[PDB]
């Protein structure tokens, strides 16, 4: 099969349909046309959002999203089969940036997964802004937002 996509989120207001979030230690919330994470003051607060459409993302492939934000920290997955649901995975970090920076995360084979985790190293209380979370079961060499105009 050709790679499929996920959309999680794009711009605007909510998650798209059969998304949520399962995070912890945080609050998700919406603001400069964004998906916004701030965790909770002193804490190592995560957003994590779950894949209700289908039983997992996939099994390998490509996590790509853009981040704006003062603060760092990490990418995982969890909800991986084989695993307890709790134990995460780390694919990446991401960065301080002025604006939007691309990001593109290889997941490792091993893992099929039902939720993206974004997570605040620092335990900073800075908000994390996000925009196009998209999910590709293809490779990241073969990813780019371009084609998704």
């Amino acid at each position: 099969v050709s790679a499929t996509y996920s959309v999680v989120y794009e711009t605007g207001k909510k998650l798209n349909s059969g998304f949520d979030n399962w995070g912890w230690d945080s609050k998700m919330s919406f603001k400069d046309n964004s998906l916004v994470l701030t965790a909770d003051p002193d804490e190592y607060g995560a957003i994590s959002l779950k894949n209700l459409n289908s039983n997992y993302y996939g099994k390998g492939g490509c996590i790509y999203l853009q981040v704006k934000t003062e603060t760092e920290g990490l990418v995982k997955v969890q909800g991986v089969r084989g695993y307890d649901e709790t134990e995460a995975f780390n694919v990446g970090s991401f960065r301080s940036s002025s604006d939007f920076t691309e990001y593109k995360f290889e997941v490792d084979d091993e893992y099929q997964f039902d939720r993206i985790i974004v997570q605040d190293g620092p335990a900073s209380n800075i908000p994390i802004y996000m925009r196009y979370i998209i999910y590709s079961t293809g490779s990241c060499d073969d990813h780019i937002l371009e084609h998704h105009h």
